[PDB]
């Protein structure tokens, strides 16, 4: 049955269990990854309205100071690109990244979307042709095992992963997984069919629109915004799009018992539907820098188009 | 089928005759780069071009002896194992060398049967394909991206004209989009008819998706042997962006007034959609590196076309 979502825990909501998974507003933590950093700002007039907690320790900032400013004096040679690339009534999913140079933090990765009259933005620390090798590979497989078989091998050379694996979903929202490359030693998960109260309803819908979420270490305390709650409307904040969202106590939880400690998943999109994720699993906690994230979020879109000319050829 | 090639003594061709040119064999390469031909097992460097000397910084006939064992140590066992027998021409690998006298050099290879073919580039030593491929997709129609896939290409390259020509049911085909620098004419609307691509060029551009002519005064560089070794037979090039243009089509772009052209083959459901054009009015080798993006550029652009068309139809 699908139901509504609770208020969060900060706005008196219930606490949630393994009956009421579909309910959870996950969409809206009101709280961060600590890996990195993240303001809120006004859509209009730059004004620093929210910030991550630790927002300080990232950008060699204190509060008082980065909210009591706007981001056309916080960053001056940005504040007109972001404006000019995000302007008024844009899509949530669409993102301007920029590198700074920042003297606390070194290079930062800056990425920047709006959310109605909101701009978030956010911070990471960032530091050969394998990806174009990867492109015709991927294209002159035979058949849809070749390709998910490269792809999974491909992603996994790219990013040391100790599990990476294709999973691929069935009609009934039932998944399996159908190609992976694995560390020596790891037991296999290639065939197993996992069940459809797995991915809940209300993630495989954001899984459709933004198409990489990542956990560093599942062992982290979520970061909170700092006001929680957005001052423009005195409701949450649509973190729903930011990759810095902190991961749900349900999933942290789940990791944990497996014994993950950093887990990443591309979305792969086909007729505007979930087709499947490109899951990655790691025993230890392992960060994995903005750029080379782009390198993954560029092979999820080329996956979507060669799994959906691969099916073509197979009727 | 196609005539015999003008090097194998072939008719010459008018606009009469002009879908039976072997455009796949022209017998020679473009002047800003460097082409070898190699066996796939020994690795013999059977046939190169008359400029390799330069590029390669080594004598004329000393190389024609040397395998490519001898000559790419470190990447040879790479090329093996990238390109099995067997494959298709479509694969390409690429790495980049560092020469002793030429510097940082392109190497791009596919294999053709049995013989390879290694073509050697000058090349260079960062969030705008990002940004751009962002601004594909949330394009809110097939014409708002249109836009957008122009005006993005241009920013890139630099070019004076970036367009996309989509084609209609009957090989005709239409500008839908033209980003320009100031003081041109415009194209933008007007349509082409379907003498414009021959048969075998339509056919050979949904196979493989970027070329180029970076001069379109400069003289074709022939191969050395002209033909084949192996089969005594002309060389498959139709596979390689160092690939002489057929001289009609140079003859043109002279005509329209254009120094370099480079085009973006877009398919969708194994037929060909439409191209991306870009014209420069003076002489532009566009780096491996650069290039690499517009290719990159392709398949999104290929992926949200679908996406988009969908929501027309
Ligand atoms: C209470 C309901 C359930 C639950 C909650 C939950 N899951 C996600 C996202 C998931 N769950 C995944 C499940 C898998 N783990 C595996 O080992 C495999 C197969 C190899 C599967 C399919 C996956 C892959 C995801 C996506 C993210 C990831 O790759 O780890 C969420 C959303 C998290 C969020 O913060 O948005 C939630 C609330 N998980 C259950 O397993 C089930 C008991
Ligand atoms: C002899 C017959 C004809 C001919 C031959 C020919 N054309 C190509 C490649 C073409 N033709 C294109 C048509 C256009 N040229 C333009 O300037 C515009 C305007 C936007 C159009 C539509 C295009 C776009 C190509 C691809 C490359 C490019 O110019 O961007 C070939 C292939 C040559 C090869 O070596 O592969 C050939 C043989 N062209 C005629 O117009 C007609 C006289």
């Amino acid at each position: 049955d699908p139901l509504p979502f609770f208020p969060p825990l900060y706005l008196g909501g219930p606490e949630i269990t393994t009956e009421n998974c579909e309910r959870e507003p996950i969409h809206i933590p009101g709280s961060i990854q600590p890996h990195g950093a993240l303001l809120t700002a006004d859509g209009h007039s730059g004004e620093v309205l929210q910030m991550s907690l630790n927002a300080a320790t990232f950008l060699g900032q204190e509060p008082t100071v980065l909210r009591g400013q706007t981001l056309a004096a916080l960053l001056p040679e940005q504040w007109p690109a972001l404006q000019a690339a995000l302007p008024p009534g844009c899509p949530d999913a669409l993102q301007y990244r920029a590198t700074l140079d920042w003297p606390a933090a070194g290079h930062l990765s800056l990425t920047v979307h709006r959310v109605g009259e909101l701009l978030i933005l956010e911070f990471e620390p960032t530091e050969p042709h394998a990806l174009r090798n990867a492109m015709f590979a991927l294209e002159s497989a035979p058949n849809l095992r070749a390709l998910a078989e490269v792809a999974t091998q491909t992603v996994r050379e790219l990013t040391g992963f100790d599990r990476v694996m294709l999973y691929k979903f069935a009609p009934d929202a039932t998944g399996e997984v159908i190609a992976e490359a694995r560390r020596e030693g790891l037991h296999a998960f290639l065939g197993h069919r996992f069940p459809a109260s797995d991915i809940p309803a209300q993630a495989r819908a954001l899984y459709t629109r933004h198409l990489l979420r990542l956990t560093a270490d599942t062992r982290a305390a979520a970061v909170p915004l700092d006001p929680v709650l957005n001052p423009q409307t005195n409701a949450p904040t649509p973190l729903g799009g930011a990759v810095l969202r902190a991961t749900s106590p349900m999933h942290m939880q789940y990791l944990r018992n497996m014994g993950v400690g950093s887990s990443l998943s591309v979305s792969v999109v086909v007729g505007g539907q979930l087709w499947g994720l490109i899951a990655c699993h790691h025993q230890t906690p392992y960060v994995l820098p903005p750029d080379l994230r782009t390198t993954l979020e560029y092979l999820g879109r080329l996956l979507s188009l060669q799994v959906q000319v691969k099916e073509a050829l197979e009727h």
